[PDB]
């Protein structure tokens, strides 16, 4: 016989009742095969989470052109947007493409990423990567800061809970990238400074985590997705993504980390 996926699901339900949206989660279980899933194909915005994949992305285009990740950006005062703590910083010298790409994952940077963005060809140019990687689910269309929208209806700048995880596994745990390119990835989301209170609260301290975060500020709208190592056997992958239906839902960081909690103990 098959899970009783309306036993597996009914917690969640609860959960965005009181929370007065939706919550979208898909876990993976890498040892077993297992998942939990709940609204996992439905459409929700990524946010500022849209940066962990245009990591990878670079790391790709790092494969085919030797020294990417050296190749200094040097940009002007016009770059700046808010929430670019790190390239705020930099502006009398740049910031090399790694540097950029850490700072887009592990402190969120606005700027890093539409430079990196720029880089890669705009928004459908990670979109494209994506595709490569069969993900057909992802889009990013807009830019910082406009992609923060979040409006309800709006199918730009989202993806759904399965495919944020299903590419999140190919490119941490899979051959989608070469090895070391794979590791880098790992390591930047690992590094990451912005998810303490989401999937990482929800995860014993023993466990390595990581994760990359996004909070649209608007329409009860943010999200996370990462990887779990729990000691001695197989990683989890997990996404969850919320979103509600008033602009000034708010969104809630505790939410997340009891739906990361209950798609864990869910797990096999
Ligand atoms: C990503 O979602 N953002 C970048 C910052 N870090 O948050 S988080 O670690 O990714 O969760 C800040 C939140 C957010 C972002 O860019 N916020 N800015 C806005 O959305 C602008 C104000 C309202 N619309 C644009």
């Amino acid at each position: 016989a098959t899970a009783l996926t309306n036993l597996v699901a009914e917690p969640f339900a609860k959960l965005e009742q009181d929370f007065g949206g939706s919550i979208g989660v898909y876990a993976m279980d890498t040892g077993s095969g297992a998942t939990v899933s709940y609204r996992a194909e439905e459409r929700f915005p990524l946010c500022s989470s849209f940066k962990g994949f245009l990591a990878a992305a670079v790391l790709a285009r790092s494969q085919q052109q030797a020294g990417l990740l050296d190749t200094p950006i040097r940009y002007g005062k016009n770059a700046l947007v808010p929430w670019s703590p790190i390239s705020e910083k930099y502006l009398t010298t740049g910031m090399t493409v790694a540097e950029l790409s850490a700072a887009a994952v592990q402190y969120s940077d606005n700027a890093a990423a539409n430079l990196l963005l720029k880089e890669l060809g705009g928004p459908a140019g990670l979109t494209a990567f994506m595709r490569s990687i069969g993900d057909t689910t992802f889009r990013l269309d807009r830019w910082e800061l406009e992609l923060n929208s979040a409006i309800p209806g709006d199918a730009r700048d989202t993806s759904s809970p399965r495919a944020v995880t299903e590419s999140l596994q190919k490119l941490t745990l899979g051959s989608a990238l070469a090895a070391p390119q794979r590791q880098q990835f790992v390591d930047w989301l690992k590094g990451n400074t912005t998810g303490n209170h989401r999937i990482r609260a929800a995860v014993p301290a023993d466990w390595a985590v990581g994760d990359k975060t996004g909070t649209c500020g608007v329409y009860g709208t943010a999200n996370d997705y990462a990887v779990v190592w729990p000691t001695g056997r197989a990683p989890i992958v997990l996404a969850v993504y919320t979103r509600a239906p008033n602009k000034d839902d708010k969104h809630s960081e505790a939410v997340i980390a009891a739906a990361a909690r209950l798609a864990l103990e869910g797990l096999g």
